[PDB]
């Protein structure tokens, strides 16, 4: 039900980067939960600061909120948010290049000293690519606010060195992101564990976060 599928190669040194980040930040692997929900937030304030001069863009879905998700047979974890959502250019800008500026030296000052580590982590927020350190594949469904419900689109990648973009037609407004998680992280299938990191997060995050 895909239209227009194209597979585009990650930038260089975005690809160098996700691989490092896999393992310099493994004993910070739950940080992905803070980052992936801090990117909901985001999008839920955009929505807000776009529908000032267009109401019109809430579609009569005004409460705002990210949705987690488990699925225990297929291993996956989904998070899901109703904000602003993505447009197909918006997908390819950020999530295709996503070279964030300074994580080459973060991830470089990363080491064994663990107070360190989290003084670093804590300061330095690494995106959506922290995804890949407990996931192998990552697919994302999103449709932007306005948008007609056939422009949505879909982004698959398993963090490799490439990833696939498409049309598809999504019919709620905001982003959908699916983790298939690797092998031996079943941590986050536990619904109590990852309320709780959330919960530790959500302290200076402002959307309501519900668990299903
Ligand atoms: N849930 C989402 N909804 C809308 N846009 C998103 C979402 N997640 C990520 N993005 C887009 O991808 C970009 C990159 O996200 P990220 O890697 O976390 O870096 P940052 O949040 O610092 O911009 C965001 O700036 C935003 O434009
Ligand atoms: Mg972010």
């Amino acid at each position: 039900h895909m239209k227009g599928q194209e597979t585009r190669g990650f930038q260089s040194e975005v690809k160098q980067l996700l691989h490092l980040m896999i393992h310099s930040l493994y004993s910070n692997k739950e940080i992905f939960l803070r980052e992936l929900i801090s990117n909901a937030s985001d999008a839920a304030d955009k929505l807000r600061f776009r529908a000032l001069s267009n109401p019109d863009l809430y579609e009569g879905d005004g409460e705002l909120r990210v949705r987690v998700s488990f699925d225990k047979d297929k291993r996956t974890l989904t998070i899901s948010d109703n904000g602003v959502g993505m447009t197909r250019d918006e997908v390819i800008d950020h999530l295709g290049t996503i070279a964030k500026s300074g994580t080459k030296s973060f991830l470089e000052s990363l080491g064994s000293d663990q107070a360190k580590d989290s003084q670093l982590i804590g300061q330095f927020g690494v995106g959506f690519y922290s995804a890949f350190i407990v996931a192998d594949k990552v697919t994302v469904r999103t449709r932007a606010a306005g948008e007609k419900p056939e422009n949505g689109v879909f982004w698959e990648s398993a963090g490799e060195g490439e990833y696939t973009v498409a049309d598809i037609t999504k019919e709620d407004r905001g982003t959908e992101i699916t983790l298939h998680l690797r092998e031996g992280e079943d941590e986050f299938l536990d619904d109590w564990r990852v309320r709780s990191i959330i919960s530790k997060y959500s302290d200076h995050i402002a959307l309501p976060v519900e668990i299903e």
